[PDB]
This record gives C-alpha cells, structure tokens and sequence, in this order.
C-alpha cells in the first residue's frame, strides 16, 4: 500500500480513470474535469466509480473494514513533508476519520467522501502527487531513479540495470527477445519490470488479474494462461524477491509463451503513455514481425 510516488500514483489515477470513463459524448468532458480533481458530474456512475476506485486503489476507503482510513494520509505527509502543512494535513485526516461507516458501492462510497474533497482539495491534490509544479519538482530530483511521464517502463528498468555506456548495455540484445538470463542483475531487473507493470505487487505477491487484463487486450483467452500460472504458483521459491523472475521465467517457456510474448510487447508499448486510452480507446492491432542504441545486435 502506501505511500506512493508520483508515478504510482499516476498509475492509480490513469487506471481508475481507463476502467471508469464513458465511452461516447461523455468521455472527453467528463476527462477534462476529472484530470483538474473536478468530481463532476456528481451523479453519474462513472464519476461514483472512478472516485470509488482511487479511494480503494490509494486505501482511504477499505472495502473490507467498509470504512475510510486516515492512516495513508499521514504515511503519505511522513513521506514527503514539503508536499503538506500540518495543520492542513491533520484537518484533512481528522475529516476522513470522521467519516462514517460506509457500504461498499460506488455511490455510498462517493458520497460520504465528496465532502472532503471539495473541502480539503488542495491539501490532498498536493500530498499525492497531483500538483504538477509539486510533481514536476519531484520528478527531476528522482530523475534515472523513477520511471519519468512519457517513458516506457521497460526502457526505466533497462537503464538502471544495463545502462548505456556500460559493458552490461550488450546484453538487452538477448533480454528484448526473451532470454531468460539466470544470474542476479537480470532476476533484479525483471522485478523492476513486473512490478512495474504490477503482476507482481509491492509485497511480492502473483497479481493473476493483471496478467489476464494484458492478455484480454491482445484478445487471447484466459483459461489457458490461468492453468499456466496455477502451475507456477505450485512451484514458487521460498525466497520473495525471486517471484518475478520466476513467474517470468515460467511464462516465457509455458505452453502459452506466444500469446505470453505477444501481451508483454503490448503492455510495453501501453507504459509509454499511461494516459494510452484515455482520449479514446485504442483498438490492439498486432505489430508486423535488431538494434541496441542503433548498434546492431550479435
Ligand atoms: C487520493 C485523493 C483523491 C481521492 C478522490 C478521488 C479522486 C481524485 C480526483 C481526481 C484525480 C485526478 C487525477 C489527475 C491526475 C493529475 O493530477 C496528475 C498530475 C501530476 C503530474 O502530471 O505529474
Ligand atoms: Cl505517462
């Protein structure tokens, strides 16, 4: 869970608007306002359910407990002081803390929060990532360490792992067409990739909804990748910070590595951009079937 970086953040918002926005008349107005923390309209579905969703994704509403949670705030200000004033940070908390229990549903949920948002806007757009003069700061702090607005999440972790210029820089030839590499750098990298793509989550935990999302996206079937991944789960190292590596490794040589490979390039492409659908949504269309740094590949 928290606290969240401004990317992770983006990823929050960016899903939650995908999953959320209406297709149609609605879409690019409904875009405009939800992007500015504009809540509107208030009782349309879409709004209800986006709101529903960061408040779940962020954890300030706990659909389990069916009450809101305070505690991100302050893990949250802790985190990054110079994004609140404590004073307005503990209005905001002691606000939600004040709220009610809530039902589990988009307008319940969206209802007793709307209140808050409007009436502690500016602290909660500041404290998570989402006052682009705060964020843009952060980001260039960050810089190499985080993966930037517009950057391929792939292209992050291969920098920080086989940066160019480096003896290591080579080795992408193999990596990018699916070599499954066993020393520690690489089982290093492909966690900086599958949790940034969230397969894998924060506590090193299978995401199996995640991984069948990107096969819906290049229309193949789930059943299949399903059996695959419960057969990888039956053989999980002890060890949690070689999960990712695992559950690559045993995509990439299963009996679903074509259809594997074929929604992994798509997710690539889909991280360069996270608002990739917002406008619209785009239709998946299959790339015709190399180069590192225009240096040809070995
Ligand atoms: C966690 C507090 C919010 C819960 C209330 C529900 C939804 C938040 C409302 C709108 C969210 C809009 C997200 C817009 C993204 C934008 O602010 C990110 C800009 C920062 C950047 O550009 O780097
Ligand atoms: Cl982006």
């Amino acid at each position: 869970m928290g606290p969240f970086d401004p990317e992770e953040m983006l990823f929050i918002f960016t899903r939650c608007m995908e999953d959320n926005l209406e297709d149609g008349a609605n879409r690019l107005p409904m875009l405009a306002k939800w992007k500015e923390w504009i809540n509107e309209p208030v009782d349309s579905p879409a709004t209800q359910c986006f709101g529903k969703c960061v408040l779940v994704r962020t954890g300030l509403y706990d659909p389990v407990a069916q009450k809101f949670d305070a505690s991100v705030i302050q893990e949250q200000f802790k985190a990054y002081p110079s994004l609140g004033e404590k004073s307005k940070v503990e209005a905001y908390a002691n606000a939600v803390k004040q709220l009610p229990s809530t039902n589990n549903d988009c307008a319940a949920v969206f209802k007793a929060y709307d209140p808050v948002h409007k009436a502690h806007k500016d602290t909660s757009k500041n404290l998570f990532h989402g006052n682009k003069e705060l964020t843009k700061g952060l980001y260039e702090k960050l810089g190499k360490d985080i993966r930037q607005k517009k950057q391929s999440y792939f292209e992050f972790c291969e920098n920080k792992y086989y940066p160019a210029g480096s003896d290591k820089r080579q080795q992408l030839c193999q990596i990018r067409q699916y070599t499954v590499l066993d020393d520690a750098l690489f089982k290093e990298h492909t966690d900086c990739v599958m949790k940034g793509i969230r397969y894998i989550t924060k506590d090193n935990q299978l995401d199996v909804e995640e991984v069948k999302r990107d096969f819906k996206l290049v229309n193949k079937d789930t059943k299949a990748l399903e059996e695959v991944l419960n057969d990888c789960k039956s053989k999980e190292p002890s060890n949690a910070k070689e999960k990712s590596w695992h559950y690559y490794k045993c995509l990439v040589e299963s009996s679903v590595k074509d259809d594997f490979k074929e929604a992994f390039d798509y997710r690539e492409v889909r991280s360069q951009i996270y608002a990739f659908n917002l406008p619209k949504n785009q239709a998946y269309s299959k790339p015709a079937v190399m180069e590192i740094d225009g240096k040809q590949c070995p």
